[PDB]
């Protein structure tokens, strides 16, 4: 599934992400638009063996089960194929643990590098929440 932005939006923030851990809910949208152009469908696979799955593109080194990421760990316990779902509430509640892991939304390269400290409510803008 592709989402609309404020259709991304909305659903975000009906589980539970708006301002959690005190991201306000435009860093997820926008670090979801780089991720994965809100494709919920998005994989890649990392230099390491490792593959980034779904909407916010969750690494199988840490998080999920793909059976093909030798050493790896499942720390959000679920299969990397759940992350695909068109439903977001798998990659949600894991990206609840991920930016619970310490370096907040940092673990995403991505909102480091263009999301970070830019003016993140753009992305939210228009959108009847
Ligand atoms: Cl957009
Ligand atoms: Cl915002
Ligand atoms: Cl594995
Ligand atoms: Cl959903
Ligand atoms: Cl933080
Ligand atoms: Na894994």
């Amino acid at each position: 599934k592709v989402f609309g932005r404020c259709e991304l939006a909305a659903a975000m923030k009906r589980h539970g992400l708006d301002n959690y851990r005190g991201y306000s809910l435009g860093n997820w949208v926008c670090v979801a638009k780089f991720e994965s152009n809100f494709n919920t469908q998005a994989t890649n696979r990392n230099t390491d063996g490792s593959t980034d799955y779904g909407i916010l593109q969750i690494n199988s080194r840490w998080w999920c089960n793909d059976g093909r990421t030798p050493g790896s760990r499942n720390l959000c316990n679920i299969p990397c194929s759940a992350l695909l779902s068109s439903d977001i509430t798998a990659s949600v509640n894991c990206a609840k643990k991920i930016v619970s892991d310490g370096n907040g939304m940092n673990a995403w390269v991505a909102w480091r590098n263009r999301c970070k400290g830019t003016d993140v409510q753009a992305w939210i803008r228009g959108c009847r929440l």
